[PDB]
């Protein structure tokens, strides 16, 4: 793989979780703009693949996986194979990648996404080569116990505009965000 995505939601606190949920309220168009990055193949023929912690997995709400139209990768040190409706499961990073390379996932995966949590945009962030980091920041504190690892500038650039990304302050529910898309090339 030569190209890797993050994609998250962020308070103003650094927060992403609270309570095996999200810290806000549903926000249905910021939603769409996850399904719609994670979703969106460039190939026919071909899906994009979501890897994601264990929790994560299991904060999805049951009647919503696997994520459709995607091929989900779960990562876990203690299963023994994938939660039931995950397709793949890995004990690292580094394998998740490597079996896109394998015979069954061969010609079957365009992008990869990392969709958390905490430790896994951790990990992707610091992995070799490009990497975007698709951020929405949510304009405001909001309680949470999960919390996304700052972003060291020294290796990332915030681009100023991205094609196919708004760029104004955006407004849901009366919470205010923004889209922000980062990205390192080595
Ligand atoms: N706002 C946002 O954009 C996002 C928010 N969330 C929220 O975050 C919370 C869940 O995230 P979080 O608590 O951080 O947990 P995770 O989803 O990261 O799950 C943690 C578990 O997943 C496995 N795991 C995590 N990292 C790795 C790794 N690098 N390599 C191999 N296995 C790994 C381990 O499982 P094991 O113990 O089995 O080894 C670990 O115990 C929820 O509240 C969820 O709603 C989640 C995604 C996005
Ligand atoms: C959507 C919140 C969000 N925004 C951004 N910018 N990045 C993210 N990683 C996330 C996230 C997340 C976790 C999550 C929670 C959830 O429901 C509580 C649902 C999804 C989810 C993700 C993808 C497709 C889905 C389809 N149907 C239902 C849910 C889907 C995904
Ligand atoms: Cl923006
Ligand atoms: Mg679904
Ligand atoms: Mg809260």
């Amino acid at each position: 793989v030569g190209s890797l995505n993050c994609i998250v939601a962020v308070s103003q606190n650094m927060g992403i979780g609270k309570n095996g949920d999200l810290p806000w309220p549903p926000l249905r168009n910021e939603f769409r703009y996850f399904q719609r990055m994670t979703t969106t193949s460039s190939v026919e023929g071909k899906q994009n693949l979501v890897i994601m912690g264990k929790k994560t997995w299991f904060s999805i709400p049951e009647k919503n996986r696997p994520l459709k139209g995607r091929i989900n990768l779960v990562l876990s040190r203690e299963l023994k194979e994938p939660p039931q409706g995950a397709h793949f499961l890995s004990r690292s990073l580094d394998d998740a990648l490597k079996l896109t390379e394998q015979p069954e996932l061969a010609n079957k995966v365009d992008m990869v996404w990392i969709v958390g949590g905490s430790s896994v945009y951790k990990e992707a962030m610091n992995h070799p080569g490009h990497l975007k980091l698709f951020v929405t920041r949510i304009m405001q504190d909001f309680e949470s116990d999960t919390f996304f690892p700052e972003i060291d500038l020294e290796k990332y650039k915030l681009l100023p505009e991205y094609p196919g990304v708004l760029s104004d302050v955006q407004e849901e529910k009366g919470i205010k965000y923004k889209f922000e898309v980062y990205e390192k090339n080595d």
